[PDB]
């Protein structure tokens, strides 16, 4: 990965089937998109999600989500998130913004 970084760290990630589970993966948000990794070796890239056109936004009321500094990334498909602190949810819901606001 030639890419310069914008951020990286652990994030949970719901899964989309299933029961959907939150899952902890390692998030790198690089070249306008997040990837995400098992780990912070970030050897072997599980999935990826180009970020322009879509809007990330805390805690959709409707959809109900219990875990806290939850935020959504929906693909105007949406993904959910959770950080471990609100900091974090922060630093986070910024950085997305950044990528996928294209004006």
């Amino acid at each position: 990965l030639g890419s310069p970084v914008v951020v990286r760290g652990w994030l949970h990630k719901q899964d989309s089937s299933g029961m959907r589970l939150w899952k902890r993966r390692w998030f790198v948000l690089a070249d306008y998109c997040l990837f995400y990794y098992k780990d912070s070796r970030e050897e072997a890239v599980l999935g990826s999600i180009p970020l322009p056109s879509y809007v990330i936004s805390p805690v959709a009321p409707e959809d109900r989500i219990s875990r806290k500094y939850s935020f959504k990334a929906v693909h105007t498909r949406t993904y959910y998130f959770s950080a471990d602190t609100q900091e974090d949810m922060n630093a986070w819901v910024r950085a997305m913004n950044q990528a996928a606001q294209v004006l």
